[PDB]
């Protein structure tokens, strides 16, 4: 008997653990369709051109490695709020906001919750869609907040259950926290329509709840970053002071570098200064200050007219590609002879596809086809190549035949 | 009344906030000697040569930016452990340890604090030395632990109060936690001498305390890495299963990059595997995975023979230079006519000087000389330049006259 004898072995991550299990498979035809990591048409990681360019300038400017402020890189931060909010935003213009650099999306979401457990006097509950990204549960629970749920998807229909959502939401106690996916919901691949959003904003505004936005995919729903912040902006413009988390891990391909942020919309700029000091007090004892490499890069790209230009054209490129993957998939499905309707493949948006497959099926994929996915039927359509789509379609078809 | 009306204004950080205040001083003669960051002789940041080289390799290698495992870059993680434990180390040759990449020493420290709060079922108390680095308090507290203290420095003599330490130490309830700075005790600069250290070990082992070592300055206390970890290694050799955080921020100047780790010393490798399992689960909903640049760099260096050579050498030169500043600083104070005994400056080791100055002096230093330092009297001797030690001498003296 020592110190950690009583420590159990916990199981691998639902999402991240799949990469592990993949990594160990010997088959030449493996497919990593678990984590949402974008592949090129060659089946290779893709590091944006504007990111490669961005580095080079960093390299060439012979930059120091001194410590950032608790809050991050002022140019990154500001540009982040601006990307989310928009330049003509009142929010932004009056600077009634506070942006804090963070360890990518997760790091932001966490910091946010931490902030919430401290300061959000009103409630301890956080409502999340049914379903939602695996990770949101732990993040919030570990932060010391309660979790709840609101209806969201209809597996029967392979679409949004707006009637249900509305019921639920409408019954959420006043001043509670409600998590909303800004765009390209994970893992569904379905977002409310502009009209439905307007509705939610009504209810949310009426019942006076807290709207926490998780935006890990700006530009990946529509391929437009603007279009993509529509709902988040509307809410703001409707008068609802939201809090939000942003990740550049995917839209800018800075997965490993960890560039993200956490934002709080306040009444006044004073309020902001205040909320800021608290968040610094909160981060410091968590990791002191944030990683500088990705922030620099992003900072550089958002703030340089020519890289921001190049950036958008590259973002559209990846969505387009994901698009061409859904398509071709569905096609290879029919050509394999699939009896079933795979419409939801092309109708869903984002990186994934929530196909409806059952567990043995997933099992089957892995085991016979060395096709990696989450046990929920969710594949990562972005990790598919022109070179492997027929195989997957094959495999999906057989295990489903 | 809004959501955040009750959010008060929080104070600036006792260490990091200084850097803020300096930033806003226009005096052409300002000196920031608050946080422990190394400057060259010209009073400028120093990017290790070895680091510029590793950089350029990562570059020419054309690497991806894909997510790193939840526990980090294996190669960095391995090297860290080896650096700390030594290559002949049983604990290391047998694999009874678990290192995980963290967000610098601070993150590392927090993860271990979180793990402890979770799995250390025998005690909630954390014993810190008097005095200790300011951030230790909050990290421990924010994690759900209780803080306690033990005697350490005796300001009347400007040295370790080994007597009281042993006393205190000897009375600590069994199975409690004991924080020990591996070397270059921040902010004191007074470390136990080997023999004393032998005597601490015995009391630690006898009362059965869990020893958590803070290892942020390897190679800054003696210029020697191995000699610097003597204590740590001794502890473990006597069979004391420690927990430990490590930073490469200083020692490799990767401040901003956020590069460190947290190691748990297990009974066996199985135990070790279990513990890790739990670590990941603890880290996943915090930040998901850690930031890759710092680790690529430290890894490339720690593992590429020539780079190691180079690195070590650069560590000597930095330690050497600090020493000369101390020496020069003391002399200048005499050349200016100081009556007081400044021996301590030279006696102390590491990055700072715990000069004894009282609050009002610190004030004057700020106000009239625009000389920045923590209010405890702590100046960072690593931040003095050939070109300003004079000035400093001058100022310290006038305020002291
Ligand atoms: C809804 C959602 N929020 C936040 C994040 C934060 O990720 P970050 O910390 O790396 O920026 C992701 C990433 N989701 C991925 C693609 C990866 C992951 O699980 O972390 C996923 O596979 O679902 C996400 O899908
Ligand atoms: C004892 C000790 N531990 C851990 C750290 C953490 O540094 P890291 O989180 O970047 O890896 C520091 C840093 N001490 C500094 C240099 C910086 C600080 O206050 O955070 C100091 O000024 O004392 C330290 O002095």
């Amino acid at each position: 008997s020592s110190w950690w004898s009583h420590v159990e072995m916990g199981p691998p991550d639902p999402i991240l653990g799949v990469t592990e299990a993949f990594k160990r498979d010997t088959n030449s035809k493996k497919m990593n369709l678990g984590v949402g990591a974008y592949r090129d048409d060659n089946g290779k990681p893709y590091v944006l051109n504007c990111v490669r360019k961005a580095e080079a300038m960093i390299a060439a400017k012979k930059m120091d490695k001194e410590y950032l402020p608790i809050a991050g890189l002022a140019d990154f931060t500001r540009a982040s709020a601006e990307l989310a909010l928009g330049e003509n935003s009142e929010a932004f213009k009056s600077g009634r906001y506070v942006t804090v650099q963070g360890i990518s999306g997760t790091g932001s979401l966490r910091v946010g919750a931490n902030f919430l457990q401290r300061f959000f006097k009103f409630s301890r509950d956080v409502y999340l869609p049914k379903p939602s990204w695996g990770n949101h549960t732990p993040i919030f629970r570990d932060a010391g907040l309660q979790l709840q749920a609101y209806r969201y998807y209809d597996p029967k229909t392979c679409s949004l259950d707006f009637t249900g959502a509305m019921e639920d939401i409408s019954k959420i106690p006043e001043k509670s926290i409600i998590l909303l996916h800004a765009c390209a919901h994970n893992p569904t691949g379905v977002d409310p329509r502009q009209e439905q959003w307007k509705e939610l904003a009504s209810v949310v505004k009426k019942r006076n709840l807290l709207a926490y936005f998780d935006m890990a995919y700006q530009g990946f729903a529509s391929g437009d970053i603007n279009r993509d912040a529509w709902a988040l902006r509307h809410f703001i413009e409707q008068g609802i002071d939201v809090v939000l988390s942003q990740s550049y891990a995917k839209n800018m391909g800075l997965y490993g570098e960890r560039a993200g942020a956490f934002t709080v919309i306040c009444r006044d700029a004073e309020e902001a200064k205040r909320v800021e000091s608290q968040l610094k007090i909160l981060i410091r004892p968590m990791y002191s200050n944030p990683p500088m490499n990705g922030a620099r890069i992003a900072s550089l790209i958002l703030n340089t007219p020519e890289l921001r230009k190049e950036w958008l054209v590259e973002v559209k490129g990846m969505a387009d590609r994901i698009i061409s993957m859904r398509t071709q998939l569905v096609s290879n499905l029919k050509k394999e002879g699939s009896s079933h309707n795979w419409q939801h493949i092309t109708d869903q948006i984002g990186m994934f596809c929530f196909t409806g497959l059952k567990p043995e099926q997933v099992e089957r994929l892995t085991k016979e086809f060395s096709i990696y996915m989450t046990k929920d039927g969710r594949i990562s359509v972005a990790g598919v190549a022109s070179s492997n789509v027929g195989y997957l379609a094959h495999a999906i078809h057989q295990v489903t035949k």
